[PDB]
């Protein structure tokens, strides 16, 4: 998986019939690589329909989810490889060449405590599984680390690395996020840095999720990791300027991040290609 | 109220007879003007033991709280001016100059909704009464903006600004903390500058909750800003380097955020002193 | 004078009939407020031609100079007036509301020694006649700094604003280049900040004379310090993407500064109104 | 060549027995592994004298110069290879591991004109010869890029990096400095990147040549490309601090960089340790 991706997320997160021609078109219209196709209600999720459009535009796509609490792994392992594997199943059905995000617990998860080895072992148990299903349908099976508040277990680009080898999986990558580096990340390129050889996956979105190269994030810190590790991932625009206000609570978001959608498109996703143009990313 | 601060929070969150002396010691020690001593448990503090202790070593304080849930004032403003005004007569028998923090809500204080017309009027209500409480103690009274996490209310400096300016009191100030701003703010300094009028306060705080310059906040921005706007406030440290496990749910936090609280204070007051020396802060 | 401004070398550095309309045009067609017109030979320039330009395309004007050496304020006073003096004419002959840069030196002057108080006299006695001629003529007057390699006597912005002060003019500003500042400012939002009662033009220039926006000036420091301020004057792009192989020993410019001015003027354009946006700088 | 390094200059770049004596103690009380020793005055250098306070303080060091005029390579390649052939004699036998700086060229040197063709063959053979004398005597042969304004030969990393290559000697590395990529580098980091192969010394030095973490160069993402390469070599502190007034001319330093060479020493070497720490440089 290589080039520029933008997540479903800037049209909606649905995925109804015209959810998806919306968001797979106009990420043709911004001449992107790859979507990132949220799997909220794996039942509701028309693969056919689905796979029919990625390849009308021309267009990759990968997976990603958080987690639903009943499926948590830390505390529920297997409730979550049932879930991850019926999440797969829906992913290779639909031609994404991989699954990614909170794929090890909540958005929400807390238990008020430190992670416990106990914790992790659930972790690793319910990932080995999932991964080695993935394996089976030739994808790719992603970790991304989100910041404290988000969850107690994956915060830093090195707890991410650990997990990964703990697993000792081959077809396990690392996919970390610019919003939640800025905070767990002591210096945002050191998260780079400690993943280099599992990443394969970014979130590049700003520190307010609005528009990249419009906040907080050292964006030349970024680049020049990603350039100096000769990173051959994909770097997704995720930004919550298109989130409605019934989204609210699911992203502890309580008022606009940008304009709109649309200005998020256009200056967003310029930004990352200009910036990938100045550092020379995929340039060998 | 001008000058260097650090949180007490680098010795312990703990305020009895031995933790108040640690603390208020070492603040002296580290030859800062003010530390900032959190108000957790009213009954628990002995204000006369901190009002000689803050006299001996020559420094100045202030208090600083997160209201208990009981408490919070969106929804329940009556508890929270009775929880404020307590506080703030501990603070005034300490000889605090000011009561800020989380003084509207929770820092673990969730709707899951946007925040509505009616709990501001809440928030609005509650804190003109606090605040007038304060103004009869000579105290004045201090809003600090949190990340989207902790809180549903207060999270941009604009919003603080609007509150303030919906309280109209005279005696309120914006509190600024620079790890909340680093995910608030659409460029950190906009925070600095929309708080213009209001800004006497500030939470120095690396964007990891680790030492002020060794993280992703964007320091140059914050002074250039602080100094432009003509800032006269203090420049408090805030750290978690000191934390114990126990609190760690208290503060969202799972793993350490440094190596320990000295080296936070060496490096962490040294760079916002020296920082500050640069942008001409204060003169 | 206020607004977004483009520097006509994004077009050609000569002025004569064709060069003018394709350069008025081009900063027309970006939706500038201003072109900053060179004043290189004044010969050479037709202020008849170009003041119907500027009206036909709804766009207003500043000139810039560098002084050639014959006429170097430090060491010769009096040839500066007259070549300042004449080349605020043609300034107000095409309508410029203003004639800045280097109006009191140039970019290669060195004597191999700091800057003295007598080549200061000299300055301020040629710009003082210089800048009271433009006031006759309803013309602002600029001075901006330039780092230490290519002049020895106005490099920071504090140097700037102390010879303001001494002149004592009322229609002598400060001008600014981040280009120049990026070397020159201990922390480049200093540079602004230091200038606030007189800055009133900015060169927005790249830290390499390529495209704003990538490099290494702190554009966040420079955009919060202008907001902060309250800066009300011009930002105008200034960029070598256009200069010829042949202006390479007047300007010190060795290798490409970018891949051609149309991309310069499409990212860098925008880059300025945007970050201009995201701090407020003009409502 | 790896570690901490000072430049000589924090205490002064005369070398005379005290002046020596000065520097060496100097960066020993700081804690330094490298001093990076100026060779200016030839004759005047008691290389004997240095050698001993070297192994007595245990300090490393690295020569550095500036060709003067009469030997610039790009024009008179034969009085360059005769010029930095003697340094680095000089350099051998004080015990330095290399010879550094701008050693293709002035700091004043301009044509009018962007490099030609046949200046950068006069380059490719003087510094072909004098690395090649450096070999003999077992030291490495530094190449320093410098900001437009002083020399228009090399100046990004990638020029370095193309004329280090064209030269195809094996003790021949790049050399960098913050304060002149501050101005030269799209994105600085896009410097230590393309230099990646061959940086074995920075000279970390800030914006203005002041202080190390108060000025303008990006220091995050410096330090960021230097651990994301994998650099090994040498970090040294370069500032102004220390210049007289009578230095003003051939550093083009019209005013004071910095309040004092001791606070710039304090501040800018513990800045630059603990930089080094949190991004895990060694
Ligand atoms: O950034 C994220 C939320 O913290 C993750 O990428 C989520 O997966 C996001 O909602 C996209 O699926
Ligand atoms: O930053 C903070 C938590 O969000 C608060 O300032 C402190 O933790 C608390 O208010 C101190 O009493
Ligand atoms: O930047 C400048 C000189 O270094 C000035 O703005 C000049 O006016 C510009 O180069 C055109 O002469
Ligand atoms: O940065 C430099 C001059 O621009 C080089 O390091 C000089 O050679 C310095 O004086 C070293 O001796
Ligand atoms: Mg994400
Ligand atoms: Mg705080
Ligand atoms: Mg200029
Ligand atoms: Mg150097």
């Amino acid at each position: 998986m290589q080039g520029f991706g933008v997540h479903a997320m800037m049209w909606s997160l649905n995925w109804d019939h015209e959810s998806a021609r919306r968001a797979i078109a106009g990420a043709a219209d911004y001449g992107q690589d790859f979507i990132e196709i949220p799997l909220v209600d794996l039942p509701s999720v028309d693969t056919a329909h689905t796979r029919a459009l990625l390849e009308k535009y021309g267009l990759r796509a990968a997976c990603s989810l958080v987690l639903p609490e009943p499926a948590w792994a830390s505390v529920r392992p297997e409730a979550a490889v049932a879930h991850l594997n019926a999440a797969l199943d829906k992913a290779a059905e639909m031609g994404a060449e991989a699954l990614t995000g909170v794929t090890y617990g909540g958005t929400s998860e807390r238990t008020g405590f430190p992670p416990t080895q106990a914790e992790y072992d659930n972790l690793t148990r319910a990932l080995s599984q999932s991964a080695g299903h993935a394996k089976t349908l030739g994808l790719q099976f992603g970790i991304e680390a989100v910041n404290r508040y988000e969850n107690h277990l994956v915060n830093s680009a090195e707890q991410a690395v650990a997990l990964v080898e703990r697993i000792g999986a081959d077809n396990i990558f690392v996919h970390l996020d610019t919003f939640h580096m800025n905070m767990e990340e002591k210096g945002i390129a050191n998260g780079i840095i400690a993943a280099h050889d599992y990443l394969k996956y970014m979130h590049m979105s700003e520190s307010d999720r609005g528009t990249p190269g419009f906040g907080n994030v050292a964006w030349d810190a970024v680049f020049a990791a990603l350039a100096a590790i000769g990173f051959k991932g994909v770097l997704t625009l995720e930004s919550f300027a298109a989130m409605p206000e019934e989204m609210a609570g699911a992203i502890s978001t309580w008022r606009p991040v940008a304009s709109g959608a649309d200005e998020v498109l256009d200056k967003g996703l310029a930004f990352l290609r200009d910036k990938a143009s100045q550092y020379r990313i995929f340039g060998n």
